[PDB]
């Protein structure tokens, strides 16, 4: 029932040969797994999120976003990314991200603890 | 069994007046609800997350993030606001983020698309 | 002297068809015009920043950053934009940004005052 | 003849206890030093931006920012912060700023680059 439930789920990749798997909920849920294919990272981890199941009909994208705290069975890198963009449908669908890395750090070096980036995901590479 | 999970579960307020509920799950979930006192929104929104269940032994802060899409039944803001951020506890406990708010917009306006902020959680006000 | 002040000095174009065309200093200038394709703008503005003027010998970009404040003789659509990045020399030479866009806003409006992006600047195109 | 160029020009303090001295120009320059109280940062770095030497007369804060490049004669970072913000006049005048520090990277490590922040500086402390 949701308005690109079908074009969002899937298996996505960014420009950095990162694999996101998202399911979309008719209601607006996210859930999936990340696989990053760079920093301190190792196998699958947990997603979680939530779009917009009712976007405007003329010719906007689909605001979403999700997190991915960077722990596993495998490393626990102590940080968490939030993903926040919008997908577009079409022949070249897309979803462009900005996001937001997060370290825990001590109050001293509070002020580093934040990396800012953009991905842009397709369907294909 | 997650080691904030009893610091970071209950309510948390910002500096705009909004308030986070939110329920710490042992394996790093976050799920609650949001209700945010300025811009298009009223009442609660569904939030979903993650947390470092397991972090650093050292003084440093708790890795987290979450999610709210602007719809519920009341209003659709056609957006989804991301919050990244560190929790610190004691007596003094709060939760510092940074955040990030994707509008959907046509491929001419996506320049635009995005707002970032910061907001300071606390237990109280 | 400046390691990339001849890189860096010249016109550059970027994927919004915005043109940014600077000269480089010896000891970190940056002065220059900016013409927006996109947003409340017409002809050029004024910018000013500052580079590494003696960058890493390793492969590293060189950091940069500038500022335009959107006032000139045309128009003023009270706002200034920032871009933080870095520079990248050799064939298809790069200038990668990241941008926060701050407009003058009331107290009640200001958690909503800054949009964010990110801006790819190439010598062609 | 700036709207406030007097309210900016000085000296400010941020949270951190860096301390920001300007002059605002007629026209829309900013010139300075900036000494950091933190990071790899040892006494005064060159500062240059631009404000909007004609903001609106609503209670509107005035949009301004600045860059600067981590190289002095002392030390090289090589990085470059950008803060990009709005000055509010008035008893307890503030700049509300956020930031990007951008760091000289291999192209490996470019989505790591940069970092994002928020600084509030005032005229006292």
């Amino acid at each position: 029932m949701g308005r690109d439930e079908a074009g969002i789920t899937g298996t996505w990749y960014n420009q950095l040969g990162s694999t996101f798997i998202v399911t979309a909920g008719a209601d607006g849920a996210l859930t999936g797994t990340y696989e990053s294919a760079v920093g301190n990272a190792e196998s699958r981890y947990v997603l979680t999120g939530r779009y917009d199941s009712a976007p405007a009909t003329d010719g906007s994208g689909t605001a979403l976003g999700w997190t991915v705290a960077w722990k596993n069975n495998y490393r626990n890198a102590h940080s968490a990314t939030t993903w926040s963009g919008q997908y577009v449908g079409g022949a070249e669908a897309r979803i462009n991200t900005q996001w937001l890395l997060t370290s825990g750090t001590t109050e001293a070096n509070a002020w580093a603890s934040t990396l800012v980036g953009h991905d842009t995901f397709t369907k294909v590479k």
